[PDB]
């Protein structure tokens, strides 16, 4: 933090200390100041919080009454099934708990200081500013601070930028400000030395340094509402509201027909009778079960997700996975596999759109350049398959591998007769070998060093470089390469006397040239078809790596985010834009490249300020932020534990593809869930149209409370999850994500539960005025039977909007032909002659009456059916029916 740009000497001097270290006086004083070294709404009374619910609210009101009636054992199922859907709150907010532990034993344990004049080892957490630390190769860097010795320092800043390559250090001072990962004469708390000596006084500790900068970003990543969510409360609030409604509605009928009616009926019987009315109302029209449905259907789609070893820990998680808009991504470990890989070559004796596969159908010059990548380094894959190397050095063989040449096959035929090592100053690296009786120098390097030891060229035979068209086209090529971000290898031998035994550094002169490589970090093969198809769906992708911006942009314009000539924002001009420009600009980004953890949060934050459900993919601790603060994180199962802690869906097996079918797994979960709750309210509506015309007509209520618990709880709970196992819709994938503040019975759900219920309602109201002709307890078992067979027939109804179930398939659900079935069995028991009393069927109730009744319900779906076809079939535009 502006400490890069001083000297040592200046950093010294502000923390007021020198580079032979600290005394012990001056160690405790400064650990008052600073404190050690170190990082640091749930209340179980929150269950009187979930009774905020306006449901809630009518439903205690409903229990209540039935206490002060005498109808307890009712009043007690309505305590319990509100007891249980508040732990299923609960247990949603108290695991989130868990995940706000912010889990950091990636610390360093141990600290390498100079105190009192001596070299000691302390625990790593009584470091203070102003401590000099001394690191070598291996150690894990205790705390931030300002190098002022370095030998050859190089470290893993994987934990700020997302790459695991060493990067070296230098003590000079840095004149212009540059990102976070640029910054070469700083070290960092958390990252690994992988080589040489170093020697830094400590600037930052505690939360005062990157890592506990990104502790400090976990700490404020504050859980959002599911869209879901938000579509239940809205409409939870309106069924409140309604309900209360009709409850008035029912008092004023009842004080009107007493005070404007026939004296035969009591005051008494009236207050009784508007009592029982409100609260069959009540319960009719509130879904007991639909919290618990919704859950089974969530679970539903998680194990789907999880056949493809994506793990999601929340369920409702896999339902905001389907309202996703824009998919933020890391590149390195995310988009890519950090695999150094060979992508293109070059060969002054003709290079090729592809290399071949067949060892045998290789040309001289290709069998020349595999023989010197692969001979020519000490790189090693064993038979488990683990890569030891340079993964520079692994990419060679990776690459002969791949081409159906063992590697292996050409180290044992060709052994190694002496070498030269890697020098720094001299980029370069050359074996010896003797292939059929003549010795060989084989030797390759970078192109810039490489060209200028080259005194030949391998076209036909060894032959001079001309200045023109062979070392022009050599650096055009190199060039060409640089500017699609390639590390360029430029390979050569040198036929050697016959006689030599040992290598020289004086023999690295005229060099036959071969060939050149080109490597780069390349995307997974699943990426290109992934991001077209989200792209197909209405998401925005957008890359936000830590990577430098040249690899960024060569990215990312290859998987068909950017064009030609496009620049990606950098991570210091995106912290210089206030959130205002960054607002405005927000939307024509595609491509962050060399970003700090603070700025994909940043990003993340910004996409969802516009309203934009959006999910972050990543891989290392640079994400972890932007994955807690994201609507759904998803991390590797290759990425660090501090990502993965950080994530609400992990892919295990790295399969890219994976997000996109999370997608559109969460697309059919949501439509399965609106289809049950059409499916559970179109029967409410029936039954509250049902008892509201008994009102007006000064019938016996054609329900018990106890009945319609039962109907709502145990007959109607197995075909709603039945359509909740509904097959994903022919054109999802093909549609836009769903908007926030779209309600829940949009689009024709609506009029589907309007239709069904009114259907439903009239069939109850003939049946009870059948029943009523015999006597008012015919008409209460009549009217029962007619309500809960047709919500069990409705199910083959409420299965598709736009599709009989004959024409769908009629048993292409088979948990739906087993729902139904089910119920009858349910029907059955409610008749038996134990069972008759309770659920209120008179002695007298028969088969013939029974007959009547069922024929109702039948003939009630029949005309759903038969008004859906109406509808899709000559008003498919805007499907609204007739008939
Ligand atoms: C094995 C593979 C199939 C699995 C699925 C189904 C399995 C479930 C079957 C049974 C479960 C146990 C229920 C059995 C006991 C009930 C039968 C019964 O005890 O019956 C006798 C009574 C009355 O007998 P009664 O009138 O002679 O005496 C009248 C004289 N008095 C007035 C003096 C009484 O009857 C009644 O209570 C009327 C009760 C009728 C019960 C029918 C239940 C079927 C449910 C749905 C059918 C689908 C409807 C489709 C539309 C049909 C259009 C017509
Ligand atoms: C079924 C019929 C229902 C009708 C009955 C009506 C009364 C029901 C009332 C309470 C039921 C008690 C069961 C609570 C579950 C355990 C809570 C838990 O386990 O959470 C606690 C979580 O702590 C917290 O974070 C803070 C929240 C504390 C919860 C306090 C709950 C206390 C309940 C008080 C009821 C008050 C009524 C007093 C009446 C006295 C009249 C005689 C346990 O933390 P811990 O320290 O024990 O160990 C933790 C070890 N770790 C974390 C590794 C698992
Ligand atoms: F690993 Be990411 F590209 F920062
Ligand atoms: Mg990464």
């Amino acid at each position: 933090a502006e400490i890069y740009r001083k000297s040592a000497a200046e950093t010294f001097t502000q923390l007021e200390a020198t580079e032979k270290g600290l005394t012990t006086s001056e160690v405790t004083k400064r650990q008052e100041k600073y404190g050690f070294n170190e990082l640091k709404d749930p209340l179980w009374k929150l269950f009187l919080e979930t009774f905020k619910d306006p449901m809630v609210i009518v439903l205690v009101i409903a229990a209540l009454v039935q206490l002060v009636l005498g109808e307890v054992v009712e009043s007690l199922i309505i305590f319990l099934v509100l007891i249980v859907n508040s732990i299923i709150s609960v247990v949603q907010t108290r695991k989130a708990e868990s995940s706000l532990d912010a889990l950091r034993e990636m610390s360093a344990p141990v600290a390498k200081v100079i105190r009192d004049g001596s070299k000691q080892s302390i625990h790593a957490r009584e470091l203070v500013p102003g401590d000099v630390v001394i690191l070598d190769a291996g150690d894990f860097v205790p705390a931030d601070g300002r190098l002022f010795e370095s030998g050859s320092l190089k470290i893993d800043e994987g934990m700020l930028t997302g790459e695991s390559e060493a990067v070296e250090k230098y003590i000079d001072t840095i004149p212009d400000e540059v990102g976070l990962g640029d910054r070469v004469n700083m070290v960092f708390s958390g990252s690994l030395v992988v080589y040489g000596r170093g020697m830094f006084v400590v600037t930052g500790t505690a939360s005062e340094t990157e890592i506990g900068k990104i502790a400090g970003l976990l700490e404020t990543a504050e859980a959002k509402q599911t869209p879901l969510q938000r579509k239940l409360e809205s409409f939870s609030k309106k069924l409140g509201l309604g309900i209360l409604a009709l409850c008035v509605l029912i008092f004023a009928v009842e004080a009107g027909r007493v005070l404007l009616g026939d004296n035969s009926a009591d005051m008494a019987t009236a207050i009784l009778n508007a009592f029982m009315f409100a609260v069959a109302v009540a319960v009719a029209a509130i879904p007991e079960a639909l919290s618990s449905i919704v859950t089974i259907v969530l679970a539903v789609g998680t194990n789907k997700m999880a056949k493809q070893h994506a793990i999601i820990r929340k369920l409702p998680a896999v339902e905001t996975l389907g309202s996703t808009s824009v998919i933020c991504t890391d590149k390195t470990g995310t988009l890519t596999q950090n695999k150094m890989t060979v992508v293109d070559y070059y060969l002054p004796d003709g290079t090729k759109e592809n290399f071949p596969e067949s060892p045998e159908n290789w040309s001289e010059g290709e069998r020349r350049l595999i023989h010197i990548a692969v001979l020519c380094n000490d790189s090693n894959i064993n038979s488990e398959g683990k890569e030891l190397g340079d993964p520079t050095e692994v990419a060679l063989i990776a690459f002969s591998n791949k081409n159906n040449q063992d590697y292996n096959e050409i180290r044992e035929k060709f052994i190694r007769e002496g070498e030269i090592p890697f020098d720094s100053d001299r980029k370069l690296m050359s074996t010896l070998h003797t292939f059929n009786e003549n010795k060989a120098m084989l030797t390759k390097g970078g192109p810039d060093v490489m060209f200028a030891r080259c005194s030949y060229v391998f076209l036909d035979g060894e032959e001079k470089p001309m200045t023109e068209e062979i070392l022009a086209k050599l650096k055009e090529t190199n060039e060409e390469f640089s500017n699609q971000a390639l590390r360029v290898l430029a390979y050569g031998y040198k036929r050697m006397p016959a006689d030599t035994t040992e290598l020289k550094l004086e023999d690295e002169q005229d060099i036959v040239l071969v060939g050149l490589t080109a490597m780069i970090d390349p995307p997974r093969e699943a990426v290109y078809a992934s991001i077209e198809e989200s792209k197909k769906a209405g998401i925005r992708t957008v890359m936000i790596t830590g990577d430098h911006k040249t690899t960024a942009q060569a990215i990312g314009r290859d998987i068909g985010l950017m064009d030609a000539d496009d620049i990606a924002l950098t991570g210091q001009e995106l912290d210089a834009m206030p959130e205002e420009e960054l607002d405005k600009k927000l939307e024509h980004i595609a491509v962050y490249a060399r970003v700090s953890p603070e700025n994909k949060i940043r990003i993340v934050k910004a996409w969802q300020k516009k309203g934009k459900i959006t999910a972050m993919t990543g891989d290392g601790v640079n994400d972890a932020p932007a994955l807690k603060q994201a609507d759904i994180g998803v991390a590797m199962g290759s990425g660090t534990d501090v990502a993965k802690d950080s994530a609400a869906m992990i892919l295990t097996d790295d399969n890219f593809v994976s997000i996109v079918d999370a997608v559109g797994v969460g697309r059919t979960v949501f439509d399965n869930i609106k289809k049950s709750i059409a499916y559970l309210f179109a029967g409410n509506l029936g039954a509250i149209i049902a008892i509201l015309f008994a009102l007006v007509l000064d019938w016996i209520n054609p329900f018990t409370a106890l009945q319609l618990l039962f109907i709502n709880l145990v007959n109607d709970s197995l075909p709603a999850i039945a359509l909740g196992m509904e097959k994903a819709e022919p054109d999802v994938m093909k549609r836009k994500p769903r908007d926030i503040n779209e309600g829940i019975f949009a689009g024709g759900t609506m009029r589907a539960v309007i239709s069904r219920g009114v259907l439903i309602g009239i069939a109850v109201i003939i049946s009870q005025y059948i029943g009523m002709q015999i006597s008012p307890e015919m008409s209460v078992a009549m009217a029962f039977t007619t309500l809960i067979l047709a919500r069990t027939l409705q199910t083959f109804a409420a299965r598709s909007n736009v599709q009989t179930a004959f024409g769908a398939g009629f048993f292409s659900n088979k948990y739906v032909i087993g729902a139904v079935l089910l119920c009858f069995v349910l029907y059955g028991i409610t008749v038996l002659p134990g069972a008759r009393e309770i659920f209120s069927i008179p002695a007298s109730f028969g088969l013939h009456e029974w007959s009547i009744a069922a024929g109702l319900a039948l003939a009630a779906v029949v005309m759903m059916e038969i008004i859906k076809v109406v509808q899709n079939k000559f008003f498919k535009d805007y499907d609204i029916p007739t008939t």
